[PDB]
Order: C-alpha cells, then structure tokens, then sequence
C-alpha cells in the first residue's frame, strides 16, 4: 500500500488530499459587535472537522487502520491539526492568525477572551518560526500527516495493538523518508537535511503543547 | 563553546552532567512521596542544567524560563528511562517501584501512570542506549520554552539555543552512524526519537493540570543565582 509508494508519490498524495480554506459564517452587514469570538472560532472549526475526516481518510496508510484506531487517532488529534493548519496560512500575516480569509485576528482581538491571549501568542509565534524557516508546502502537508499519525499512537496491549502500531512506525517512517527526500531535493547537504529535520519535529511538540493549552481553555469555556 | 565540541565531546559532557538518583523519603502519602522526591530532584536538575553545554551562555532570565517550562518534562523523561528494565512499572526510585494498580490509589494518575508506562515500554522497544537518552533529556531544556520567549538580546538567545540544538541533533545522528545504522535508518530513528518528545510534552501538561488541581519561578531563579 502506502509502503510502496515513491517520495513523490507520497507527497503528491499528500498535496492532494489537501482540505479546502472555509469561510467564518456570519452576516457581515452591521457589527463586530463581540458577534461571540469563540462563537465564531467554534462554529469555522466544526465545518473544518468534517473536511478533515475526508482528509484524514486520504492520508497513506490511514485507512488500512481499524476504524476504532482512526477514531482515536483524530480525536487524539484535531485540534493540532487545526492548528498547524492554521499556523500555516498564518505565515504571510505577520502579527496577525488567518483563521479564515474573512476571519483574520490580531494579537489584541485575542484579548477579547480571557484565557486567548496566551493561546494566540503561541500560535503567533509558531507562524513567525514557520515563516522564518522558510517551511515548505511539501514539507507542511508530511508534517500535518506524521501529527495524524504520531498523536494517539502512543495513547491506544492486545495483539491486535501490536500489528496496528508497527503499520503506522512505519507509515510514520516512510514520511520522515519523504521529508529527507524533499530537502535532498531543495539542495541541502546531508547535515542540513537531519537538522531541519529535527528542527521541524521539534515544532510539533509545541503544536502538541498548544493543543493541550487549547483545551483546557475549551473545557472552561 | 559548546558550537565547538565534537560529538565525542557532546556526549561525554551530557553523560559526566547526569544527575544521581535520589531515594524516596520513607521506609504513605502517594503525592506526598512522590512531590517530596521531585522537590529533592529539582535541586540535582539545576546544577545538571549548568553543564548542558551552552545553558549557562544564556541569561539569568532565560535559564530560570526554559527550566520552568521543561522541570517535569525533564522529571519524566529521567523516569520513563530508569523504568526501562521494569515493565509494568514505574521505577520512581530504587525503593519506590509502582505499578499500575498503586496508581489509581489517586485521582487522574492512572491515566498519567498509562502514559508513562506506555513511553517506558517505547523506549525498551526502541532499545533506547544511553548516549541517545542524555541527548535527548537536554533538547527538551532548550526547546521546551524556547517559543514561549522579540528585544535583539531575544534574537541572539534564541540563536544560539537553535545552534546548541542543532549541534545535538548532530550529536545524535553521530552516535547512529557509529552504532551502524544506515543513513536512512538513522534519520528515521532520529525523528522516531524526536516525535517521542511530543509525547512527554502532553504528559507534563497533563501532570501539571492533576498537580494544579491540588512559586516554582522564584523557586528555580533563587537557585540559579548563584555566588
Ligand atoms: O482552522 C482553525 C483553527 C483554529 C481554530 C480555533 O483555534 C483557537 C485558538 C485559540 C483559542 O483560544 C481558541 C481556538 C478555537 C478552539 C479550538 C480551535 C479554535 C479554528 C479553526
Ligand atoms: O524523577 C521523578 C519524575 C516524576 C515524578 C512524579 O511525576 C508524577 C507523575 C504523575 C503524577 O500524577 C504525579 C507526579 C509527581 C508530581 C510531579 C512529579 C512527580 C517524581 C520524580
């Protein structure tokens, strides 16, 4: 299956399978009028999730799972998802989250609900670390991807766990391949190649911080 | 420095920093014991931050923030580690080995106990050597807080830490190539090895939650100031 597909094969998939940029809902026609922040950021990502899914089912490897393994694995990560896609679209905004194209926020509007501020800070701060590495759109799609993936993987002792854990180590493997492979092909030298590496998979942890914080906040709200 | 060091050099500096492994106090309050010991491990963590090769090259400020920001992340790594060769367990000290079950003794540490069990086993499966922990122990200092720092002194730190960082992620590749790994097999476990870090994050921010559900700055800079 995805085991055998080749680095450009893999990220073609991946570019693919990309879900499409929605809109924030509301009547523009009046106010801000506080029109609730998280009323809107709740509502954008609710139609985001459905788009994910159908994403999520087009991820190499992702369906040869069992279903009660590919329901785990996005609830373990959506919102990480969300964010790192957010974070991405975010980049050519410094200052500012794109949530949507109609939904663009800055660090002030943030304040407009107790406990975002610090949230948006991060994700600000990711977006500026993205743009400073000059992150790529092949590279972003694997990095989504491995977070797919690598989020609840460790969070599933039946044999059944076993089979299902080493397709997805080797899925996983099979994308930090294709990430080496992108930037072999950008021209940088091997050291390069492993530093950016491990540069990119360390911002994952922070999107994985993120997440966390993200909830919290969600669960007070 | 430290952008100086061969990964010889690295590696002997990371193992030479180890902290020792302290004994629970008793001969009883599960937090109890377990918050003692972490206390008495703090103290150990921050004389082995000051020979992370580069940490003390930062400031004050910046020491006392990215220690703040990874203590338990830290904390747990060390454990997860020293519980390798206990399945089943977690092998908080040498006369405080827990099992699964001692952990529903209180509420949301199960949950916690599973996850840290579950990286355990990981690392076994991984067959984790030594060289590659410490490495890994130290990347999670410097990257923990080291997006949660826009002055120009902020831009210098922030160089310089990336620069330690990535001479580590050499470091480790290193100790791959030598160990016999191809190079495609030393990349993969490179990221295997850094995606495991995601999972220690969720975990302190996890433990953090159970712990705040029952100050630290002061604490750590009051023992990084140093004369
Ligand atoms: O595509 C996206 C991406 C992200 C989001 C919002 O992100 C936030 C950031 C900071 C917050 O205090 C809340 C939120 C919303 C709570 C979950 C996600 C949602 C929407 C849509
Ligand atoms: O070296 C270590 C490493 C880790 C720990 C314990 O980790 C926990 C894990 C899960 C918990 O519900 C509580 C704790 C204790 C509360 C802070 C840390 C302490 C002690 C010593």
């Amino acid at each position: 299956l995805a085991l055998s597909l080749t680095a450009d094969q893999m990220v073609s998939a991946l570019l693919d399978a990309e879900p499409p940029i929605l809109y924030s809902e509301y009547d523009p026609t009046r106010p801000f009028s506080e029109a609730s922040m998280m009323g809107l950021l709740t509502n954008l990502a609710d139609r985001e999730l459905v788009h994910m899914i159908n994403w999520a089912k087009r991820v190499p490897g992702f369906v040869d799972l069992t279903l009660h393994d590919q329901v785990h694995l996005l609830e373990s990560a959506w919102l990480e998802i969300l964010m790192i896609g957010l974070v991405w679209r975010s980049m050519e905004h410094p200052g500012k989250l794109l949530f949507a194209p109609n939904l663009l926020l800055d660090r002030n509007q943030g304040k407009s609900v107790e406990g975002m501020v610090e949230i948006f800070d991060m994700l600000l701060a990711t977006s500026s670390r993205f743009r400073m590495m000059n992150l790529q759109g092949e590279e972003f799609v694997c990095l989504k991807s491995i977070i797919l993936l690598n989020s609840g993987v460790y969070t599933f002792s039946t044999l059944k766990s076993l089979e299902e854990k080493d397709h997805i180590h080797r899925v996983l493997d099979k994308i930090t391949d294709t990430l080496i492979h992108l930037m072999a092909k950008a021209g940088l030298t091997l050291q390069q190649q492993h530093q950016r590496l491990a540069q990119l998979l360390l911002i994952l942890s922070h999107i994985r911080h993120m997440s966390n914080k993200g909830m919290e906040h969600l669960y007070s709200m």
